């Protein structure tokens, strides 16, 4: 069992962004290009050992049509066994996190055009990961990534989540933890802890979700002074036919946070359709409008963008 | 449909340069080297959407045979839509210009073993292209990058071209119009147009081409001078049952450029045969001679190599 | 005839290195991390020319299943040409040494979990290679790299090597000749030489193998000071039904190297055992033992690991 898949993701991509500061408009930029919007292609393969036992391995790359990307399993790539027991995998692999919900549905590469901000400690890393096998609806997920695949400002980490699924209905969540995080050009992040909770519906016809997220951490200043950010996100999507139009709202706690993300609180919405020509290709069009200000000093974007996603 | 394709080729090539001052040799330097001719592998598939319509992909990267490249999708990938309309492509494209003729159809690495200098404004680039259907011999394609895919000194540029066949016969035309063009080492130049008209005949035991190429601008200097350069090539090949020699020669007229390139006047002529082991397989040999003296300050580039070549 | 193939292995490795200095402990560092084994993935084709002449070609790359490599054909990459007259190819290549033996069969990437020190020579190179048809259990090879495929402050390099086979016993011999060769830290040597000779017998359920290696060259010091390199690396192999343990044993002589890797004497040992759940795939576990000292400035160290092994 040796298979090539992948996902080729493109479109176009127009945006604006508005500074005012209490004088109105104090800056005005925008962004009008051809974007990729994550394209990927893979190997993988499974074989069958006997007793119900399987080895698996995946081999996955970006693929940007644009041409920008370079280097081989810097998407998921692992090795590992499957069977009774559950599922063990080493090698690059998602945090528990990034797999709790699919919080964020948008193809785009603007952050105005999907749920991007409370998406972002999302992350892969080389790890080892455990994911039962599923019994009346419930799996779950253990993962432990070392203090030396972590480099040298940054220790081990721990992640967890469970899952439940019945029908349509499901609930899943994700946490982790960090000794120490290193933040590029900001002061660093200790006993860093993340968790998530998604809940909604899924099938067809009828999609929905609602997210949570709380991270906490200590800031490596002074004082070892507390940090904290909260976001939740909601979406809503129904199949009409061919066309799925969707609907997502996220909103982001005023949080304790130094960097100048920061994040101070924000609000948005993305809206969009899917057209299905197949199974496998749709197109994809979508609008955006972001607020990061108080009123006052207001940051609003405003995006839209049209695209074209083939899987194989 | 998802098909794994490509080409290798390499082979081995010797060159030796002599400048001459009017005091005979001021500089030789020679080369001897394995060399990779371009070789490349890509993945590309379609999908049937009915109605006539299709979805078009491809991911092409270079794949030297020496092991130096590195990247996906850095060759021509896209992703588009085809059916009655015409061809729509969005990503890395050729520009109208490249696809004009197969002005340079010499697999070689040596820049005196084919036709080289006037090919040099070829390119792909992150731009929409759109093919039209063929009418009675006549198809023609538009082109468009847009400035944020061009980068910060490189302005959206516009290409265009047409195409005419009947029979072996045929004559093609590419142009395009670049408002801001960076120049690397030298002034920037403005207002930058290029325009190749190619026409010949082609198909079993027969391939002739003539083209003529030209290219304006204005050099962002003192005085906004005026830059121009003026090239021919024409190539004859014909096919003796299995050998097909053919032999090339190339002129560059002694245009307006600053560059020390830059263009001066060239002469060059490219010889040599291929033989066919089977459809898919080729041994090359080729020969060359180029001059871009006056006479007096004359620079004579010999060189031969020998390849192969397979395409799969 | 196309053919997509590959290794994919990872496991995970700890360690602990000690110098003594006759206080007994100066220093003392630790590893223990997910490790990828050498991953690998690869293209290659052939095709039937007629008269038992073959076309061949390969592109072989690294992909680690830690996502860190990027390249194509960085592996052993190639194409040539096969038939009556032997074979013959050009590209990216084994050396001649690097195929003379197994001399290193572990998958491991922790210098101590492998006879390593002894296959650091080895290397690929773009080259032009020949290897003869066999004829009763003898063949051999011979390899040039040009000096322009070299770089700059490399000299051209001669490889030659002959096989014998007959059952299970084998006698392997592979040699390099190399007039200018750059030492990236220290003083570069020139006129370097190296020899391998491999003996042993291998089948199903036995394996064994000896190994003598000698490196010599002149330092590009004040006085053109001869340096000496003396090893010798022994592997023994019983397959119990799906179990297969090996021992390794390798020994440095105090050799004349400026270098202060250097070098000096050394001893080491490696055990270990594969387990293997199919023709493909395998589980791996070792330990390793490691000596650089003379009892007094001892380096001492320990290494363990497991590992997963799967072939496509």
């Amino acid at each position: 069992d040796v298979t090539l898949y992948g996902t080729i993701k493109a479109g176009v991509e127009t945006s604006r962004s508005v500074f005012h500061q209490n004088g109105q408009v104090t800056e005005v930029t925008t962004a009008t290009g051809i974007v990729d919007l994550g394209s990927k292609i893979g190997f993988k393969g499974q074989e069958d050992l006997g007793n119900g036992l399987k080895a698996i391995w995946q081999v996955e790359q970006k693929a940007s049509i644009a041409g920008t990307d370079s280097g081989w399993g810097n998407r998921q790539s692992f090795i590992g066994l499957k069977g009774g027991f559950g599922k063990l995998r080493v090698g690059r692999l998602n945090s528990v996190l990034k797999d709790t919900g699919d919080i964020n549905p948008w193809d785009s590469k603007s952050d105005y055009l999907g749920v991007n901000k409370i998406a972002e400690p999302e992350a892969r890393l080389i790890s080892v990961r455990y994911d039962s096998p599923e019994f009346a609806g419930l799996s779950g997920s253990v993962q432990y990534a070392l203090n030396d695949n972590a480099g040298r400002h940054n220790s081990e980490s721990y992640h967890a989540g469970f899952n439940y699924k019945n029908g349509g209905f499901f609930v899943q969540y994700g946490g982790a933890y960090k000794r120490h995080h290193q933040v590029q050009e900001g002061l660093n992040i200790e006993k860093y802890q993340i968790h998530r909770l998604v809940s909604g519906y899924d099938n067809d016809a009828l999609y929905a979700s609602v997210a949570v997220q709380q991270q906490d951490a200590k800031l490596t200043d002074a004082s070892n002074s507390h940090n904290s950010q909260t976001e939740v996100a909601a979406t809503l999507a129904y199949r009409f036919g061919n066309v799925t139009p969707r609907v997502s709202y996220a909103h982001g706690f005023k949080g304790l946070v130094a960097k100048a993300d920061i994040g101070n609180r924000y609000d948005q919405v993305v809206v969009g359709a899917e057209y299905d020509f197949s199974k496998r290709t749709s197109a994809l069009v979508s609008a955006g409008w972001l607020q990061e200000g108080k009123g006052e000093n207001k940051f609003v974007a405003t995006a839209g963008g049209v695209g074209l996603r083939h899987k194989f």
